[PDB]
């Protein structure tokens, strides 16, 4: 996608080479910004073929509150196998956070629900915000939480989201973490009959890891090809309560999909 | 400003009407984003007379970890009276989270030493991150945390910060949280021994009230004059040992004040 490229192109020339947790080493900037309006499009990178199996599953395991990764194996996607402990657990990441975040009293807030709550009865809140940042259980978990804030926003009937992004792998996390999110919006706005508005992603540590400078020049002489529509075939009762089949994604012509090795 | 009077022209322009807890209407966008150099000058608007006083004690109060406004009204400071109860308090709000998150296990933790630590001992870490978001105690607060989230980068011996600031009051809160941050990263930096580099604002709704528009159309018509330079005088001991006469803000000449009422 046009946004996309720009950002890579943008690390390429401004990044600046830096160590980092893995030992692999990136090409880095701090803050940038970009917004796709998605009602022109499903914001699907074309550049290469991304493996939409593995998108779908890792957002309806979050919404389930789920952190061990066997719903993921049930459905053959293996994106989070480094990280999981032998029990296949990745401690108290994203959808605990998000689906029973624990009080200091004892009591587990459900964000997800609070959020259907808030968009149904306060539309004009500025206050309808997701956090996977719990402090207090940080050390728990097996990676911290990359995609870590986001923000709803309700104007003129259409539905934006927000996402903060405190590191982002551009070239493998990225394309992922738009669509992901993207996703939910459509999902979000459905549930709650609002039309959708904008996805609006800032990134804190946004990098290239050294590696994957080959697969970053080849990707950038590509031309993208126009972006594919999503169709939610059916309207669930809830939003916990969708299923693979449920989506359907229109028009997707990538070119070749590029591998390249993640950074543990 | 530059950069701050092209936000409050742009809300004017793409500013959609919305309706407020507050009751008052705002015009609001969602989603900007600005850089300020920090090596270029110390980012403080000059285009109206800001209250340097209440910026600098609303700082140092929040360091000490205090949340009761006594501290403030000792010191003249009365921004916070509005949304204080009979005992002053005002709940567990930003000092609160930053020196003493609540852990569900019971544990405190130190946000601003944690951060200390990390800048001094893996300054090339990507989660070096301070929250004020709090979920489990949002319900006792006054007023939600609007500067929720921030963020330290190293780079070449500079340190930047990025804020996600969810709510935005641009014409009367936002000048105050750019030179409140721009003085925390000048604090950090001298405790740590790097150059100062950029602080970046990420807003979230961002909005002028309806009845602001007198005061904002006036405060467009002025042209911006030389940013000031910041003197820190002193080096204390730790970050919690500053004190207000350490700060020298040098070559400020604003325009004048302008008076507008503040939406409870
Ligand atoms: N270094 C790093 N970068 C990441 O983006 C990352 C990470 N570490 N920690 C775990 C994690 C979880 N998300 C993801 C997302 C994509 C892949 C990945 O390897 N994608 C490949 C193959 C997809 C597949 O399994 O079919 C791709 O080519 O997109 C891995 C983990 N993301
Ligand atoms: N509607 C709203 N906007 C705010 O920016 C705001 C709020 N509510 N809730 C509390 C709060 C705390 N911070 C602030 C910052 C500035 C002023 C204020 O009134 N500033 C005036 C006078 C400063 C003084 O007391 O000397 C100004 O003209 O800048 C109030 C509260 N900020
Ligand atoms: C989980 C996840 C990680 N990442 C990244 C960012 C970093 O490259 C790495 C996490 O490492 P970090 O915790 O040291 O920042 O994986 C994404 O980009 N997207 C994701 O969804
Ligand atoms: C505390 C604080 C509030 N605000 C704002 C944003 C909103 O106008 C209002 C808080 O209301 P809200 O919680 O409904 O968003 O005050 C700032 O802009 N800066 C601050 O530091």
């Amino acid at each position: 996608m046009k946004q996309y490229l720009e950002l890579m192109q943008k690390v390429l020339d401004e990044g600046t080479q830096k160590n980092d947790r893995t030992g692999t080493g990136t090409l880095s900037i701090f803050g940038h910004q970009m917004r796709f309006n998605l009602q022109d499009g499903f914001p699907l990178v074309t550049t290469k073929r991304c493996h939409l199996r593995s998108i779908i599953h890792e957002l309806l395991w979050f919404l389930q509150g789920d952190t061990n990764i066997a719903y993921l194996h049930e459905n053959n996607v293996t994106i989070w196998d480094e990280w999981a402990d032998e029990n296949g657990d990745l401690g108290p990441v994203y959808g605990k956070q998000w689906r029973a975040w624990p009080t200091p009293d004892g009591r587990h807030i459900d964000q997800i629900t609070t959020v259907l709550n808030q968009l149904k009865n306060d539309p004009d809140s500025r206050r309808i915000i997701v956090s996977a940042w719990n402090v207090g259980e940080l050390d728990k978990m097996a990676l911290a939480p990359s995609h870590a804030f986001f923000q709803f926003y309700v104007a003129d009937g259409k539905l934006s989201c927000q996402l903060y992004q405190r590191s982002c792998d551009v070239f493998l996390g990225l394309p992922f973490n738009i669509a992901s999110y993207a996703l939910l919006v459509h999902m979000m706005a459905q549930q709650c009959d609002l039309e959708v508005g904008d996805f609006v992603w800032t990134g804190g540590d946004t990098h290239l890891y050294s590696n994957h400078m080959d697969q970053t020049h080849l990707q950038l002489s590509r031309e993208p090809r126009p972006l594919p529509k999503l169709i939610i075939k059916r309207k669930p009762e809830s939003i916990f309560d969708y299923r693979f089949e449920d989506f359907e994604i229109e028009g997707y012509d990538p070119h070749p999909g590029i591998k390249a090795p993640v950074a543990i």
